[PDB]
């Protein structure tokens, strides 16, 4: 194909040839791990030299079904030969059914399909504001949305305006007003913020992903929802990274028996094949988006809908939530037993399901040394906040692969501690 | 062997178009007022409904389907790459993203390529780049950056895009808004010159032809004059070619009509031939390099599947000489509609466009716009107006000579029939 023919013509043999190409032509907004991946299958990837690795990032939980899941790729191909895009300006024979499928799977009246996670977040903020002005009847332009320090939901200007991460907002203002930032995992702070009747919504992650896999105290989300409901404030739960079986339940909110007023999904919703995200909620909230008040060229395109239905079905068929629960408990147990005490620079081992992290002390060790040693041992991952090592493999990882990977991971921390001496 | 969507849909027993309309009303967020047609397949310039009725698609994803529905080369490239690798994230290298960026950098003449997913993301990204550049290179005061745009502009649905829109339904009840935008009339060099006196302006963000605003073609020299004014004040010219680029107007970029090379170029829509959402922001090194590691990202932006598709989609544009095709057919389209409709149909305000980005604006007082839309559908033409009264004719560029002659006759027939029935 054209990409293959063009690449051949470039005579890119070595990993360095590729690194140089990326440095010259690609916007330099990433500091990638130095590997050149050419193929993915399941929990494994291979570089251009045939070296194999376990992918322990999985698209930050976009690849829960593994790389190139056969069923998802067959669903993609089948629909792609037929029809890929109509616009929501015209009806089609896939969008409605796919929305019904999601509505029933998650228990919501209405499904808004967008492309990216950031778009789902923006759309939920628009819904929450418009609902607050039209249904709660709060004063024009006074709507407030409460979010948490260290939250991450995207890179639009409005997301930058609601971030507390320096690099995410610095020099990108002026900023969108209307946000109240409170500490994460702090019910007392939320209770206080909720005293303001201009609050439209509280927007939160069940586990802060980019913030460093921050697992809140028992009852947090349950308590939060009761406080919000008490004040007629919408609970917007972002499950883009925590949802779809990654934490051992269909939704991470299920850990607290919470049904979000507005749910956000994305990432694994497409098994990492094409960008698709969703915003779901009750009729009286979602219906505020009247014709012409919101839209998207590719949102709900038939190709993405066909992929999403397949991707969601794979989660249920392969019992990936039970897999994540079982393997994750094992991973944490092994790491805590074999690394705590032996490795003094490990601050904490935490997570739920297969959303796990190892926070290291960056004053006691170079975290990049851990990253490189892991790769040397066949494990590929990328930390968040420099010091929080992340272990987010595809959920389809086999028992043997997971055992092999756990062993490699443990060996890597140990080799960095021995090298410290 | 049925895939899940197929089996699930079969279980719903949806036989008529009305069964589908009802499913959509119940479960799909009702933010669209769709045309009553249920499309099941598309090939080239044609689509077919669930009952096998053929239609010409004259919206083409608002120029997302320039290469036609399901272009076989593009679908083949998708299927090939999808069996190999679809997503790595930019946290890891791969054997596709760099090459695809180089391919684009060379085709459009830019140092660096930022790949995102949607058009709105491209525009957001560009605004962030312009702001950051203004703060760091122009050294304007903190939080004082301004961006000039035009009334009736359309670039997205994010809160920041709403904050810079003059369309009521786009911004109403979605505030409070992102500050930092100065709105001026489109196609008004004097208004731009005045707005450029503010030294805190970082950029002027403009479409070479306003798309959602009504296929508003500016006067001769507009974009060229704009660029000179922007250069004079060290203000970046951000040109949005998401709808106008990629051969739609008869040239690779609509900016080529004025020999303007945008400081920052935005592409999207037909960049993927309508197969998967991919968009691009391109610019010179000292502008794009303000996005340092960790200051911007995207999960799917630059994914290998989208990159393979894009390179095939762009190659189709060149190989099939679609810019020439657009130029030739589009000139014939406006010529035929003017010769057969001006005078004979009095409620037509103007027939305008460039290449195959054409519109027929009607006087919504003298006629009900929707009667034209329905008559067009009766005659096998699917279209969607903008601003109610602006009829749009945006077919895939791959439409054959025979298909285009046929379609033009059907459109003219539809306008005259609404007139006879008037």
């Amino acid at each position: 194909t054209n990409i293959e023919a063009y690449r051949d013509g470039l005579k890119l043999k070595t990993e360095e040839d590729f690194f140089a190409c990326d440095r010259q032509y690609v916007c330099q907004n990433y500091a990638p791990v130095p590997v050149v991946i050419s193929k993915g299958k399941g929990a494994r990837v291979w570089d251009i030299n045939g070296n194999e690795y376990y992918d322990f990032l999985a698209g930050v939980s976009s690849l829960s079904q593994g790389h190139c899941h056969p069923r998802v790729i067959a669903a993609l191909c089948r629909q792609a030969e037929r029809l890929t895009l109509t616009l929501r300006a015209f009806g089609n024979d896939v969008t409605g059914p796919a929305c019904r499928f999601m509505a029933e799977m998650f228990g919501y009246d209405r499904v808004l399909l967008m492309n990216t996670g950031a778009e789902a977040g923006e759309s939920a903020l628009k819904i929450a504001r418009k609902w607050a002005y039209e249904v709660k009847e709060i004063p024009p332009d006074s709507a407030k949305v409460i979010l948490c320090n260290n939250n991450y939901w995207g890179r639009t200007i409005t997301a930058c305006s609601s971030s507390t991460t320096f690099d995410c907002y610095n020099n990108f203002g002026p900023f969108t007003p209307g946000f109240e930032l409170i500490d994460y995992d702090d019910v007392g702070a939320l209770e206080e913020a909720l005293k303001d009747p201009n609050v439209a919504a509280f927007f939160v992650e069940p586990i802060q992903g980019e913030g460093g896999v921050n697992v809140p105290k028992p009852g947090y989300l349950k308590r939060a929802h009761e406080l919000c409901r008490s004040k007629n404030v919408l609970l917007i739960v972002d499950e883009i990274q925590t949802g779809l079986c990654r934490t051992g339940r269909l939704l991470a909110a299920d850990h607290d028996e919470v049904h979000p007023d507005i749910l956000l999904l994305g990432k694994s919703l497409s098994a990492g094949v094409v960008p698709i995200s969703a915003v779901m909620g009750r009729a009286d909230v979602m219906d505020v988006l009247k014709p012409g008040t919101h839209g998207s060229t590719f949102g709900g395109n038939p190709l993405a809908c066909a992929v999403a239905v397949e991707a969601l079905t794979v989660l249920k068929d392969e019992k990936l939530a039970d897999r994540a629960e079982r393997l994750g408990a094992q991973f944490r147990d092994c790491l805590r037993r074999e690394l705590y005490g032996k490795v003094p620079w490990i601050k904490e081992i935490r997570g739920r399901g297969l959303l796990n992290a190892v926070e290291v002390d960056s004053d006691a060790i170079d975290p990049n040394d851990v990253v490189m040693k892991l790769k040397e041992n066949g494990i590929l991952s990328k930390p968040t906040r420099g010091r929080v090592m992340r272990f987010i493999p595809p959920l389809v990882i086999t028992d043997e692969e997971h055992r092999d990977a756990t062993t490699r991971i443990i060996k890597s921390f140990l080799a960095v501690e021995e090298e410290r001496k």
